[PDB]
């Protein structure tokens, strides 16, 4: 007994050698190769461990139900229970055998073939065959796909079909401008050191009509994750790239030959998408006949995912924005089914996937419009869109009364002296009276600020704390909640007046602003955004009173229709709109000089059937999410009532 606990000892050692990987340890701790004793050296046992578990991806030996006996002087037999997983998944009940030496001091293992693999005798040896799974499509809300596995046309050229040095340069600037090619890269694919004259160096992927082949132009048909938007839905949809030897150490259920999602919904439906390996793990004997199966089952394919995206809404989203930075958010505001997410400037999804070169993808990444960020989950200020909640806020616990008149000379204002030098600013002078239907048309930043002074910080954040502040939404976007100040506390009338009006420490994400506008369209109730078709409409009930969505919304209606109205350019659709625009100043948030975002709400009052959030990220001048809504505004309306 006094013995029998180092016997329990080494066992636990030699298993957990085998779970970290560190087969040369484990070896380390057998006994002498002898009849009855260990069965090969510790060489021998270390390249059978690294050739069979690491043929199968065995990583995470696990045990259980340990017991340590004694039968000799010397021989203390033991045996457990162990699961481990494989590349077919985990291999459970497994029944070990075996016994211990006390020699000397020291308590070692008689290693035996069983101790690979229960049933293992001799020289049996472990075969594996495997058989890839056929990745699932991503769909829309239509059945049009977004994400799918099809066969694309490769062009490439063979070096030995060229020419010799004189005919050969000819063909390459012929066989470069056919397809729009650098002429210089092409020598660049040919260069490279794997390559040998008669093989065959892929250039590019047809994505049309294959014109004409010159001398030494081969077209071979290839299977390839194929992306039919494109850049239209490259940050939500994602892509797919070449799994690593890493990606195997980490999961080893992942193909060896597939592919994996590396960003957007590839990546966070991977597991769905990816499907099971099929084939089968057995043991054979020294001939190579098969003598026992340790694992086996058949092949299954990824399921496919169905989201809520309209794919003509976006692609007409992510176009209108004309490759500038911003995005656009559109939604049916009563059921929250995501109609687009777009974000522009975008990345090309086929060439990521398809092979690009380390030009092309720096060309990405040290772009200063950022492609990569996917925009609709990026926090922003919300601008001066913002306004309609602290209006329904101050409508609720009676600050604001629709009719009463604050008088507001001027274009600037301060609380007191106290402010300093700061002051709520005012496009337009022209209206000294202004009213809640006035202060929505023109976006009269004095009249919110005074509004949310007077209601103070604690009724103004009771309101606010009734919408999706610090929630994470069930959405498969990775996200941050949004925020209406760093801390809990503004301990500021400045930080209080700006969150009024959108513009102080708030953060919320275009994803989030359609979830929290959407009380407009439900009479008050917040109904959550949802980007799978299947799943059910989650709402929240009363975050604000019905009486002020009906006040503010007609007004929202003026905000097109009044010839003075910030969104008076969208009144040339002749559609139902209910509107608000909002510019927002983001002053050397890294370090620059000035700049600013233009946001754009609307959708339709009469049916509630669309609503939409665009927004650009460091506008140009003159340039604005109303001027390019008209014809994403003129699909919805049409197509959801
Ligand atoms: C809300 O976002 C308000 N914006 C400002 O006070 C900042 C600003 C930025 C550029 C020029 C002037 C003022 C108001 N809303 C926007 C809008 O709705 O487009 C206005 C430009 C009307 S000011």
């Amino acid at each position: 007994t006094q013995a029998v606990e180092a016997g329990e000892k080494t066992v636990e050692q030699f298993v957990q050698a085998l779970n970290k990987g560190d087969y040369n340890k484990a070896a380390e701790m057998t006994s002498k190769k002898a009849a009855n004793k260990s069965a090969l050296s510790e060489k021998e046992i270390l390249d059978k461990y690294q050739n069979i578990y690491g043929a199968a991806d065995v990583k995470g030996l696990q045990i259980s139900n340990l017991k340590v006996d004694k039968k000799d002087d010397s021989t203390y037999s033991f045996s457990y229970k162990a699961k481990m997983n494989t590349s077919l998944g985990e291999l459970k009940d497994l029944s070990y055998k075996g016994t211990l030496d006390r020699n000397d001091g020291q308590t070692t293992i008689n290693w035996q073939p069983n101790l690979v693999f229960p049933e293992m005798e001799g020289n049996d040896k472990v075969s594996l065959t495997t058989q890839e799974a056929a990745r699932g499509n991503i769909i829309d809300r239509n059945g049009e796909p977004l994400a799918t596995t099809g066969k694309l046309k490769q062009l490439g050229v063979v070096p030995s079909k060229l020419g010799d040095g004189g005919e050969k340069t000819a063909n390459i600037k012929a066989i470069a401008s056919s397809f729009d090619l650098t002429e210089d890269a092409i020598n660049q694919a040919i260069s490279q050191s794997w390559v040998q004259p008669d093989y065959f160096v892929p250039l590019k992927i047809i994505d049309g009509a294959t014109p004409e082949l010159p001398a030494g132009a081969t077209i071979q048909e290839v299977d390839g994750r194929y992306y039919p938007l494109g850049e239209a839905a490259a940050q939500l949809i994602g892509y797919v790239g070449d799994i690593t030897a890493e990606d195997i150490d980490k999961n080893p259920e992942l193909s060896s030959n597939g592919k994996i999602g590396r960003s957007g919904l590839e990546m966070a439906f991977d597991k769905d998408l990816r499907g099971t390996t099929g084939g089968k793990l057995s043991i054979t004997d020294a001939d190579g006949v098969e003598k026992k199966v340790l694992i086996e089952h058949e092949v299954q394919n990824g399921k496919d995912i169905k989201l809520t995206i309209d794919a003509k809404a976006q692609k007409t989203a992510f176009d209108s924005l004309g490759g500038k930075a911003g995005s656009t958010v559109a939604t049916t505001p009563k059921t929250g089914d995501l109609l687009a997410l777009a974000s522009s400037p975008s990345y090309d999804p086929n060439k990521m996937t398809n092979g690009i070169s380390q030009e092309d993808y720096k060309a990405y990444e040290e772009n200063p419009e950022q492609p990569f960020i996917s925009r609709f989950a990026t926090g922003y200020a919300p601008g001066s869109t913002f306004k309609m909640i602290t209006a329904a806020i101050g409508l609720d616990n009676g600050t604001i009364d629709p009719n009463e008149v604050l008088t507001i000379n001027g274009l600037k204002w301060q609380k007191d002296s106290s402010w300093g030098s700061y002051q709520v600013t005012r496009v337009s002078s022209d209206v000294s009276q202004v009213d809640l239907k006035t202060a929505l048309i023109y976006s009269d930043n004095i009249y919110a600020a005074q509004e949310t002074l007077k209601m103070g910080e604690k009724k103004f954040r009771t309101g606010l704390d009734k919408f999706i502040f610090g929630e994470d939404l069930d959405l498969p976007i990775s996200m941050n909640p949004a925020q209406i100040s760093n801390e809990d506390s503004f301990n500021s009338d400045i930080l209080l007046a700006d969150t009024g009006y959108g513009q102080g420490e708030l953060l919320i994400n275009p994803i989030q602003q359609a979830a929290m506008y959407s009380v407009f369209a439900n009479n008050g109730t917040l109904v959550y955004p949802k980007l799978i078709a299947d799943k059910e409409t989650k709402d929240k009930k009363n975050v604000i009173g019905e009486t002020a969505v009906q006040t503010i919304v007609p007004d929202l209606r003026e905000v097109v229709q009044d010839v003075n109205g910030t969104a008076h350019s969208l009144s040339a659709l002749g559609i139902p709109l209910a509107a608000k625009t909002g510019t927002a100043e983001i002053k050397e948030k890294q370090d620059v000089k000035g700049k600013e975002n233009s946001f754009l709400f609307a959708f339709n009052p009469d049916n509630q059937g669309y609503m939409m959030v665009s927004m650009l990220e460091n506008k140009e001048d003159d340039d604005s999410a109303t001027k390019r809504a008209s014809e994403l505004l003129q699909y919805l309306n049409q197509n959801y009532q």
